[PDB]
RNA sequence: AUGAUUAAUAGGGACGGUCGGGGGCAUCAGUAUUCAAUUGUCAGAGGUGAAAUUCUUGGAUUUAUUGAAGACUAACUACUGCG
């Protein structure tokens, strides 16, 4: 009775300079809220890609 | 002729370069095991030849992050080694 998809946003990963392909891919957050943020929420995520990738 | 038999493919001991998972463990680890804290998600998860006992809005199972205790040291591993 909620839907809870649609009240996320879309953010752009972003890799460090020591590799070419410096845009991974996208994720999801919850909006923020009162004494609820969006970035503490997103600070500890550690994204696995392959190095062929990057 | 003044006086000691060899130097055992017997044994002991010295020496030389090695060899080995041989003999307390100091930690250095380990893609894992029931547990704990936080996170997302929505209905079942186990378990079996079929099932049931069990756990499930107190959100189980799954997922991510971080921990703490816990034979051996998986794969390498063999008609291979050491005692």
């Amino acid at each position: 009775v909620v839907d809870p998809f649609t009240r996320k946003e879309w953010f752009d990963i972003k890799a460090p300079s020591t590799f070419e392909n410096r845009n991974v891919g996208k994720t999801l957050v919850n909006k923020s809220t009162g004494l609820k943020s969006a970035s503490d929420a997103l600070k500890g995520r550690v994204v696995e890609v392959c190095l062929a990738d990057l």
